Formats: C-alpha cells, structure tokens, sequence
C-alpha cells in the first residue's frame, strides 16, 4: 500500500533523530526536482529549507515530524501539478500573468496588491518565478493563513498579538 | 569625506535603475566577507538577500534605494564589529552560550523560549551561527522590531491587523 511505502520512505530519510531537518529535507528535494527538467530551478537553498521547516514545525521540535512531513509533502505534490498546469507557455516558470490562477487553483484568493507583493519577493527581475521560489513562497503563505485563521476562531476578522507572539511567529519562519 | 565616497559607492553598486537589488547587494556583501575569513559562512544566498531587501523596501519599491541601503550597510557595519567581539573562542561563528550577550550588545533583550526559536532557526546541529545567518537574523529582528513599534504608537504592548496587513508583513520578508 502506498500509505506503508510513504511511512517507509520518512522513516528513512529522517534517520537517527527519527525527524526530517532543513538539510535532509533539501536533499531529498533536489534530488527529487533532477527528475523533472520541466520545472526550472537554481535548486532548494538550505535557507530556504530552513524557511520551509521551521513555519511547519508546529510542535517546535526544530525538525519536522512525520505528520508535519506527510502534510507537507502532498502538499507540494499538489502544488507541483499545478505548476505544470498553469505553466502553459511552458517556460518552466510561472510567469506574472499564470501567478492569480497558479494561486487560486491552490485555494489562495488574495488582491492586487498582495500579488504586487508576491511577484517583488519570489520572483526574477522578469517576473518570472522558478519552482523553488514557488513551492516555498506557498508554503509559507498557507502557513501564514492558517496561523491568522487560528488565531481569529470567532472570524472577527483581525487578531491581536503581544510582541513576543509577534516575534515568534515573524522569526520562526 | 567620508559620506561623499559612500554616495557614490551606492550609485555604483545600484547601477542603471539606481536601487540595490537583492542579486547587487549578495554580490557586494560575499565579495566583502571574502575579505574577513575570521568570518566562517558559506555565502550570502540569493534568497537570503531577497529577505533582506525586502523587509528593508519601506517605500515598497522592490529595490534598496539610498537611505535604505544606509540604513542596512551602518547595521551590517555594527553587527560585524559585535559578531567578532563576542566570538570569544574565535571560532568565526557566534556560538549558543554566545548569543544572548551578541543580541543585547545590539540591543535586542530577547527571553529563553525567543532565543531558543533563534537558534533552532538560524543556527546549525551544533547551535552554532555563521556570520550570514548572524547578519540577515538581525537585519529582520531589527525589522519586526519597528514594525511592531510602528503599529503601536501608543505602547500597549499589543497590535491588531487584518488578514491584509498580515500576509503583507509576514510575506513580504
Ligand atoms: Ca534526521
Ligand atoms: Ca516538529
Ligand atoms: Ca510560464
Ligand atoms: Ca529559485
Ligand atoms: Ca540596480
Ligand atoms: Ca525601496
Ligand atoms: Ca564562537
Ligand atoms: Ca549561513
């Protein structure tokens, strides 16, 4: 079963620790990104994957875990389909005008200005954004979605927070 | 004098558009850290320095105009000259018993838990902090700082922002 093989394959590659860190997870990532040319990449940096690991260390082990590994990793599956599928000049790139589609199809509905954001911070001079850039810029936005949304249960529309929640939670990521 | 040459360094490194860009400022910054080997680091990445360039974009143009640039350079200057007082085993990294004193000589008084995220963060296996990972640290400590400062005028010790102004602080960074 495919359930079993996945369990397998983190087991393996968090080894002695038992937990998946920046560097093992950026290993695996490049040599996974190898096998598919069609998506463009300078490769996963360990920053990067520093970025990636701790705004999905949830349980601050300073490492991710098998469900934070598992949640993670489908979801860059997911992502990767749909960088293919709105990369339809085939650049390899997702460009300025393939970004609002690329995003909504993930479930990320933001505005004008947020794109503006967007594209200045994960994307090339061109507006051009490779697939590292990508994966980890909607890593960090779902994560960021979800830390307002738990932090605003009632849906009031606005969180309140101290200075030292805000550092944590602007930091550690 | 000595602000006149700055100037001028400035506009040779902004070039033609006349910003710095994430990709002129980590070229200019490896190019110097060669210059100081008793400064252990493995570079300053290009996604490194796009964090760096954005949480400093206060006029959101996507680029480092003069007095950012200023702003950033005096910082880098400042920190450099602490990172290597308080590397007292001279190890060319600013280890985890090492830290808390770096910090506060910058003037940043985090807690146990805030620097435990820190290390987790920024540093290695070994809790030990190169002289990139040091600097670009600071540079957005000292962002989130003012952030959380600006947004709290009157010193109640918390903030309130919508989703909006949420993603475009943790995103842009
Ligand atoms: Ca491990
Ligand atoms: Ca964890
Ligand atoms: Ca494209
Ligand atoms: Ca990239
Ligand atoms: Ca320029
Ligand atoms: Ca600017
Ligand atoms: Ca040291
Ligand atoms: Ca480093």
């Amino acid at each position: 079963e495919e359930v079993r093989q996945f369990r397998r394959l983190f087991a393996q590659l968090a080894g002695d620790d038992m937990e998946v860190s920046a560097t093992e997870l950026m290993n695996i990532l490049n040599k996974v990104v190898t096998r598919h040319p069609d998506l463009k990449t300078d490769g996963f940096g360990i920053d990067t994957c520093r970025s990636m690991v701790a705004v999905m260390d949830s349980d601050t082990t300073g490492k991710l875990g098998f469900e934070e590994f598992k949640y993670l990793w489908n979801n860059i599956k997911k992502w990767q389909a749909i960088y293919k599928q709105f990369d339809v000049d085939r650049s390899g790139t997702i460009g300025s005008s393939e970004l609002p589609g690329a995003f909504e199809a993930a479930g990320f509905h933001l505005n004008e200005h947020l794109y503006s954001m967007i594209i200045r911070r994960y994307s090339d001079e061109g507006g051009n954004m490779d697939f590292d850039n990508f994966i980890s810029c909607l890593v960090r936005l779902d994560a960021m979605f979800r830390a307002f949304k738990s932090l605003d249960k009632d849906g009031t529309g606005q969180i309140q927070v101290n200075i030292q929640e805000w550092l944590q939670l602007t930091m550690y990521s």
